[PDB]
């Protein structure tokens, strides 16, 4: 076994692949499904599996009741192979987590969870299953994590974190583990700027990270690092808004420095990502500007490096009759295609109960997945297909 | 690992052994198992599996209403190891599909899944569990597969895809694929003639297939091709029918170049399968001439290649007082038999609820697999075994 | 991989300390666990598994009624670690059978079931998970098995088959395999003898068997065999009588070569097993002499040359206010002990419902293992512990 | 694969992080989770499992009542992936036993479990899942062993035993084994002093324990050995007293050699650990003096080697509010860490139901594992979260 490169540049797609839903929610009617939200994807050199934070309970049981909740000490990062439901009987314990990240360097896989009170918690890194290394909250405001994949290269794995108010100026640090041991770490300087749940992905030897602005921005934070920790931030720079809340288009105007809000979209937001593509980027967003409703992705034409409104591609994959969530980034390694670039992929998440659906007691979420291919693919609505409220909201 | 030949002369049979019996939906009453159809079984280096399509609902769930239905963005591509129900806690993912194949090429799995709306369908290739290629609709109506085993030779792996028409000329297509990459494909001319899910298999180099004609035909279409994509296409020449629904035998005469239809016999069909015998064939078909009710197979003396009428032997393995279904064939590899040619195998999918038991609000289907050997064996009736209603039809 | 010798001598065991209970009908009283009976254990190279025949029906749902019927297609030989329940997800498929037997020549498993009518059943062989061969019924007449471990020596696996009367006169066979394939086969002349569901183990390069006689005898016959299937048969010696039914000890007087029986012994039996132990012997027996209650084993000096009565120990595991049934015989290959002989083992089986508990509709079983040690063990009570009626009664 | 070492130096850590939380209860509220108690960790030299021992019954079922009993024909050591729940499908059959100990010694698990009558128990020990070897009780009153794991040095493991009185002078041995094999035996002189249920670790090539007095001691007995069996024994110095029941700091004075009891606190105790730091120790204890709620760890700064009071750090794990139980020590072999020390964690038991809460017919427990880290690390509450009484209960 050794490290996975991971340096090689991002595969430019022109369309985008279903490869993977997992009917959780739906199986979870009958089965032992557990409640989750937060699931990501990430692969290892043989494999890909779908990471969640359960809520250490099952769907349609009595302790499923408040789980629109988003931290307790019964939350828990674990995996499943692609595809499968989260349940009870092949879930793979992670860690203790109610935020959380994971990848493969090649050799094993890494897992941040982070646990423990708002105003004292603390990450554990566990590598290979063994616990590793701790990172203590340096703000003591709910120190929180990417809630996807981390980013593995040359034996390097490489994560953001955050610590700080939800709603104004926070703190923001990037991490360089090897082994499971922090062996860097760097704070990012972003005043005016706020940065949470970062989906992030190899391009060319550098990671490269959308995030989520929850204070003064409709447009997404860019972060972008090299293994020394020397980075580049600031924000999307398409003409196009891709966070939600948002506005219309039209009422829209990009910027590549500075969170645009206002119009009733600050102090909220949703972890979405984007894949640059050379100066353009493919970048997703619900359908609604307003709630987690649809999820469609856009290329847009010299999106990444200046305000473009040009739109050359859009793809919808869940209409707005139905509910979405987050979604994140990921890619293929070389071992598994045996291509010359690496392959991008998202996941989304559909989130079924509180707030939107009152009449359930619960929150949970499944999921799809989708990867990168070199030609155009048309879209469909591959929604999560529950039908509520359950039994046990009877 | 290497890569199967797959290019030995298909075994001479005298008989069909019962190798497995699944009893899904007997324990799905109690137990966590998926509602699915088109159940089907392919062969690796060290083990046979059986794939099917979910309705991504359990039995006896609320969620397994409606599911007479074909298509729709839950339906998943899972397999088991052979004989196992196909559970909520064994299943491995494969793909996203209401259509599917698959098949082990002898260093990994390739699963060839097809999703999407019916007139802007696409199929998605796995290969080792990633996703390598994609094949859009080139006719806008409803893209669709065999149901049953691929065919992998050298390394290469081989299936037949439709476009069009149910009921009229449709559009047929030969693929060729290498590590889950398309790297030929052959339409097929077949004027007057239809071709659907067709079950295939190895012989000394070649692919041979029967098919189900939904047109003109209650004759089965047969499909012969090499590497190349060069093909014959013709019908079963037997002056037995094999298709349901079909005449009694003495109405009908044979055919090795037309559809042989009429007699309310329009229409319709059932997916099926034979054998070659050198110039005679074993050929499987339900005991009705008009619905999925029964199974036998027939040794039919030259009726490969003249329509002869003349039934060496027969053997039935479901009496016509239980509901049958789809059929199709796949072949044991050399790696697992140590013999000097291919074993043939087939399954047998028992339909149980919807249409033909009207009382249940579901659909589901359950397995029998047998598998060819060198001397004569008795039959005997292995039904699904269920006691219809269930509990969520009251 | 390489085959396992097994030619070593039995171990000279003082004792019977317990190695596993599985607690299946407690446990299905709510997981989900399969409707079994005729349990038994085998063991290869790198660990044991318990097989046993389902019904193809869970525990405490409405397809286990009428389960105390001992043939039917929904049967199947599967098999779970040994010590786990025979439970829904971690059974491993081996072969639809209502009668079996299965051991491992240290490359691969080798499963022998059963099935099909009464009148034309026939026996699949399963050699790594592939069909391989088949053993037609010679007398029409319910074909049947061991329903214990097979035996394998020097790649050659060994087993006994019957075909033919209940309580008459009925054919015994002797079959070698190899790789799957039969390979030899002896019948076995024992005029006035019973054979049926044999207890085998290899002892020094033979096999010896201990068996039912459900004609005349309430002794238990002998068979011994070497590799051309050369074979010794007659009954157990000692004046100890061991099949159920019997009569008490001082009314029973032993017998080499004959079927003791009558005082209404006749037409029943139960299977059961003993080991040699150079003249004397280890021999397991209810504790009832006319049902299937309690359990204990007794060491009967000279008892496998001679009519003796001398009981050097007696240990109880199951005591006369519990249910019991089967026990049988398999090895403990040195590949797992280091040791220089092998591990005599035996298992017991417990039967609840039908037809000794008549408030329930289904019948099951769970089981208790035991192994051999070089020194005296106390003996207790480990019975089934489920408490019926279950819900599915009511 | 190769012998473990496992003679290096104890880490010495500053604190302990949280690894894993199974939330079986929460779990086995609709998924199917085995009753257990006395839960604990082992590590091999690729992964830590979970043990624990079930009541042979599954949660919210009827066979859970009266599982307050601790001694049962129907209880078996069990164990699964550390961090799952103890459920029907994963868990791997260990033993029969109503107490345990398990380990791993580098190439394989080691399992010592009991059973049998209160009179005639005996342990059979387990080897890469074969019986290797007995132990029988030679006071014949309750065999009973650590409920935690042994420590496996160079190729050799060792435990400890108790035989005799709960509320007396009793009987206490050291064991040592070589792959399943009993190689020597030392019986503990320890007139007035009370030893069960021993937390044991390797550090620097000697096992050092800390175990329950269940007698006359509120202070922890300490007994120290070598590969030769050559032992010290005494009580745990410190001026603080780690048993339950025990008195308020300020009214208790330390002892090294003799146990301190009286004010109500003689004849019980609970398992509970210690690891030496040098001079100092870290000891966990209840929160509470009188019951088991709540739980704690505590740096006596030279509470190893005098009656010290100093306590130098304290964190707490579960608040007062929260029932806990048993807790025991594990290390990390240098195979996982790839450091020069052994890494001490440790796991707490937190049992609900009988006696503590009267309305449930039941009683289970569910565990959190947490491990040594260098740096100091934030307490909070990790509760067991179930919400009683359960559906069973009413
Ligand atoms: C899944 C779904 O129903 N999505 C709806 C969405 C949600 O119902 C809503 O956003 C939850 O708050 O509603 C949307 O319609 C937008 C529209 O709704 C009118 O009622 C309102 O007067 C307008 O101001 C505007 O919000 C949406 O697009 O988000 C439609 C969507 O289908
Ligand atoms: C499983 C089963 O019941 N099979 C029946 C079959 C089905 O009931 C039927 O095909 C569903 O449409 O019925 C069959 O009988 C054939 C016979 O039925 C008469 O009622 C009718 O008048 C005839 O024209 C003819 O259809 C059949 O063979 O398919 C019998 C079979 O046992
Ligand atoms: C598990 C159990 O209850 N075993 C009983 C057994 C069974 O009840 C019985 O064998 C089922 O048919 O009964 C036994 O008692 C033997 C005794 O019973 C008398 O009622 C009868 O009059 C006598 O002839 C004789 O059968 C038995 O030993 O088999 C007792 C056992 O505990
Ligand atoms: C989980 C929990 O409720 N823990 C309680 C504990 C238990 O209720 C109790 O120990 C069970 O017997 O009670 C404790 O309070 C201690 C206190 O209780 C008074 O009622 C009593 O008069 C005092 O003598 C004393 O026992 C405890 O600390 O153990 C509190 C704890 O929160
Ligand atoms: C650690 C944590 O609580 N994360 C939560 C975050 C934060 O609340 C926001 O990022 C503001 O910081 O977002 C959610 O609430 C949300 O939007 O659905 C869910 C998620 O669990
Ligand atoms: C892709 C798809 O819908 N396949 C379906 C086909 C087509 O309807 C026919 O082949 C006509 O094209 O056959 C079925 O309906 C059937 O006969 O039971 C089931 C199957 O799922
Ligand atoms: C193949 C078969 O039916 N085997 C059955 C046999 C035969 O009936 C007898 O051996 C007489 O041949 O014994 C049982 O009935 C029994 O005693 O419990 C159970 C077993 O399933
Ligand atoms: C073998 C056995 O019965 N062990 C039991 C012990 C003994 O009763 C005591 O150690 C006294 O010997 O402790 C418990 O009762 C307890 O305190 O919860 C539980 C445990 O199962
Ligand atoms: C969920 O919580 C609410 C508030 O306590 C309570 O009223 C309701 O009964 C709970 N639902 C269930 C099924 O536990
Ligand atoms: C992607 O496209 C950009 C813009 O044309 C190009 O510079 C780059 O080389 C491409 N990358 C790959 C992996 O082909
Ligand atoms: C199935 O669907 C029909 C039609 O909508 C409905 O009447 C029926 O209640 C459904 N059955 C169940 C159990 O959901
Ligand atoms: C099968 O039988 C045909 C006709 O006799 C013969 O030509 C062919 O060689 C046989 N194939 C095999 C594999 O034996
Ligand atoms: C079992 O079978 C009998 C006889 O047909 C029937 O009366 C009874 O209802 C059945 N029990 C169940 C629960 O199906
Ligand atoms: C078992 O005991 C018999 C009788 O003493 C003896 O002949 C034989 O050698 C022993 N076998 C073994 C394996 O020790
Ligand atoms: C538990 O045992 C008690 C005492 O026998 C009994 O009264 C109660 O019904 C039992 N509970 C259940 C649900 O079996
Ligand atoms: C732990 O600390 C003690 C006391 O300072 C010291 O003697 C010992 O070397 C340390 N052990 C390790 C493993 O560092
Ligand atoms: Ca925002
Ligand atoms: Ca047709
Ligand atoms: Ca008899
Ligand atoms: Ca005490």
């Amino acid at each position: 076994p050794e490290f996975l490169n991971n340096t090689e540049p991002l595969c430019n797609v022109s369309g985008f692949a279903i490869v993977s839903k997992d009917n959780g929610i739906r199986i979870g009617s009958r089965g032992h499904v557990f409640v989750i939200r937060e699931p990501f994807v990430a692969c290892g050199p043989t494999e890909c599996r779908t990471f969640f934070l359960t809520q250490g309970a099952l769907l349609n049981d009595k302790h499923s009741n408040n789980t629109v909740k988003d931290r307790s000490p019964y939350r828990a990062l674990m995996s499943v192979p692609l595809g499968s439901s989260p349940n009870a009987y092949q879930a793979k314990f992670e860690s203790v987590a109610w935020s959380a990240t994971a990848c493969h360097d090649g050799k094993k896989w890494l897992a941040v969870g982070i646990s423990g009170a708002d105003d004292d918690a603390y990450a554990v890194i566990h590598y290979g299953g063994m616990p590793t290394d701790v990172v203590r909250s340096w703000r003591k405001q709910i120190l929180r994590t990417q809630e996807s994949s981390c980013v593995c290269m040359n034996g390097n794995c490489y994560w953001v974190m955050t610590d700080g108010p939800a709603n104004s100026q926070a703190s923001y640090k990037i991490f360089k583990s090897h082994e499971g041991m922090v062996t860097n770490e760097r704070e990012v300087s972003f005043q005016g700027g706020h940065i949470e749940e970062c989906s992030c992905y190899p391009n060319l030897g550098k990671v490269e990270c959308v995030c989520r602005d929850n204070w003064n921005g409709m447009n997404r934070p860019i972060l972008i690092f090299d293994e020394d920790l020397d980075y580049e931030v600031g924000y999307l720079c398409a003409g196009i808004p891709t966070d939600t809340p948002r506005v219309q288009d039209s009422s829209f105007t990009g910027s590549c420095t500075n969170a645009v809000g206002g119009s009733g979209t600050n102090n909220y937001g949703v972890k979405g990502f984007g894949f640059r593509q050379g100066n353009s980027v493919w970048a997703g967003r619900t359908v609604s500007i307003s709630s987690r409703s649809g999820f469609e992705i856009l290329l847009i034409e010299d999106g990444w490096i200046r305000t473009s409104k040009t739109i050359v591609k859009k793809v919808e994959v869940l209409n707005n009759k139905n509910w979405s969530g987050y979604s994140g980034a990921f890619t293929i390694p070389i071992t598994m295609t045996s291509k010359q670039c690496l392959v991008p992929c998202f996941w989304l998440e559909m989130i079924r109960g509180k707030p939107e659906e009152r009449t359930s007691i619960w929150t949970s979420s499944s999921s799809t997945v989708f990867c990168g291919v070199s030609s155009e693919v048309p879209g469909w609505s591959w929604d999560d297909g529950a039908i509520l409220p359950f039994d046990i909201d009877k």
